[PDB]
């Protein structure tokens, strides 16, 4: 590459092949994700403006020879693969507690300048060595528009809405938040209808008493299967109350009842929170 040395690929990203990259210039790493192929560069462009201590800094777009390139500071690894690297002991609650508190701090700070992710899951959620954490890829979701992975969708996408909101950034949130406490994904779908019925068995079928307008959304089928709600209190032990408050409210069906992240940033779970240093 002209502009960098000692280029490697991590893996496939969302929109292209993702590398470890070394800038020629100033020898610093860089995550350099490439974009398979005019709006989207001035609106991607605005995002080089979007900075939050838990957001992943998008240091420049390169736009050369009719490629795109996002370059973004790198950072020492993925929640996924921390995630994994946990399982046999669990991720301890306090930094459980602590990563959620600062992923609600970063969906705040870009909600409240009108920025969504819309594909949040736990590849793009990335850790220092000290106990912070930062989302990566806002805004490119809206930007832009192996397998793709299903299991943070929020129900009104998996039905078809074409009107994003905040809300569906809250419902994967909490969808990561269950798979930190439980060491298991909460809706492991394989296909969206796999998902949607994975989503309806935990929570119970959505009618329109929890969800006004659920009936009448692109992909609903009144042939669905009526399942009734289950309890959070048998889908994430050992949480305690105020965990499973908290969660319950960011998986309400309908997305205007979804708590928001500020209000979610006050809830009482997080009245004893820390910033503990992980075991990586
Ligand atoms: O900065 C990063 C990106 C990714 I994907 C993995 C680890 N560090």
């Amino acid at each position: 590459m002209e502009n960098f040395q000692k280029v490697e690929k991590i893996g496939e990203g969302t929109y292209g092949v993702v590398y470890k990259a070394r800038n020629k210039l100033t020898g610093e790493v860089v995550a350099l994700k490439k974009i398979r192929l005019s709006t989207a560069i001035r609106e991607i462009s605005l995002l080089k403006e979007l900075n939050h201590p838990n957001i992943v800094k998008l240091l420049d777009v390169i736009h050369t020879e009719n490629k795109l390139y996002l370059v973004f500071e790198f950072l020492h690894q993925d929640l996924k693969k921390f995630m994994d690297a946990s399982a046999l002991t669990g991720i301890p609650l306090p930094l459980i507690k602590s990563y959620l508190f600062q992923l609600l701090q970063g969906l705040a700070f870009c909600h409240s300048h009108r920025v969504l992710h819309r594909d949040l899951k736990p590849q793009n959620l990335l850790i220092n060595t000290e106990g912070a954490i930062k989302l990566a890829d806002f805004g490119l979701a809206r930007a832009f528009g192996e397998v793709v992975t299903l299991w943070y969708r929020a129900p009104e996408i998996l039905l078809g809405c074409k009107y994003y909101s905040t809300a569906v950034d809250i419902w994967s949130l909490g969808c990561i938040f269950a798979e930190m406490v439980t060491r298991r994904a909460l809706f492991p779908g394989d296909s969206e209808i796999d998902q949607l019925f994975r989503i309806f068995r935990t929570l119970g079928t959505p009618d329109e008493v929890v969800w006004p307008g659920v009936t009448s959304m692109p992909d609903y089928k009144p042939s669905f299967p009526k399942w009734a709600r289950q309890d959070f209190s048998k889908v994430v032990p050992p949480l305690d109350e105020d965990g499973r408050s908290l969660l319950s409210q960011m998986l309400h069906y309908d997305p205007n009842k979804r708590i928001s992240a500020k209000a979610a940033l006050a809830h009482p779970f997080f009245q004893d929170v820390t910033k503990p240093v992980p075991h990586l």
